[PDB]
């Protein structure tokens, strides 16, 4: 794999997205996945819906929280709706997908990383765009401005993010907290560190849809 990946320059990144207030990263991680892999396999970047997932994934918790396990789960078995179809309104609301029309994109599984292992992670990530946890909740991270990143952060992970490329010394995470944050919305989080955890936890749990 190159020393240097960033999905954005290959065209499988969508503009930065804003959560708001509703604990949907976990939607918006694995929809970042989403888009990413249909770009690779299709070459048509488009935008799927967060707000799908929010309302439709019944495993996870609506705006407290969720999996992005089962948010890829649902697309793999059901599939997804453009964004334009199904917007993002920063609530849970009743599923809607039966009622929105054909899916817009399926995916045909879930694969997760080898967790607490930074190759494995960096293999995933040089083939797609990986749905990845870390924890956001101290003031460093939630503050962070740019440059790589390397805390001070702790491994309790409670914030699903994008790994969206990388480089020599850091993973290139896609936030959902809009453009304003961090890098346009990006974050460079450092790496080889030898800790197993990763930086904030970043190799607790990856996962990247699989399709064919
Ligand atoms: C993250 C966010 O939107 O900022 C969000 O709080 C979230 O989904 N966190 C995850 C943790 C990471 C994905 C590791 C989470 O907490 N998932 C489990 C949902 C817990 C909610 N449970 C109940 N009973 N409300």
């Amino acid at each position: 794999i190159p020393e240097y990946v960033d999905w954005r320059q290959k065209g499988a990144v969508t503009p930065v997205k804003n959560q708001g207030s509703c604990g949907s990263c976990w939607a918006f991680s694995a929809v970042v996945t989403i888009e990413g892999i249909i770009k690779i396999r299709t070459g048509n970047l488009n935008e799927y819906s967060e707000q799908e997932l929010l309302d439709c994934d019944r495993r996870s918790y609506g705006c407290n929280g969720g999996y992005p396990w089962s948010a890829l789960q649902l697309v793999a078995q059901y599939g997804i709706h453009y964004r334009n179809t199904y917007p993002y309104e920063g609530v849970q609301r009743y599923c809607r997908s039966r009622e929105k029309g054909p899916y817009a994109a399926k995916t045909d599984g879930v694969r997760q990383v080898q967790p607490y292992n930074e190759g494995a992670l960096l293999y995933s990530i040089a083939n797609q765009p990986v749905s990845v946890v870390l924890e956001a909740a101290g003031k460093d991270f939630q503050l962070y401005r740019g440059g790589i990143f390397v805390g001070p952060c702790g491994n309790k992970v409670d914030h699903a993010v994008a790994a969206v490329g990388y480089g020599p010394n850091y993973i290139l995470i896609k936030n959902s907290w809009g453009t304003g944050w961090g890098e346009n919305g990006y974050i460079r989080i450092k790496r080889g560190t030898g800790n197993s955890y990763g930086v904030c936890g970043l190799y607790t749990s990856s996962f990247y849809p699989v399709k064919n």
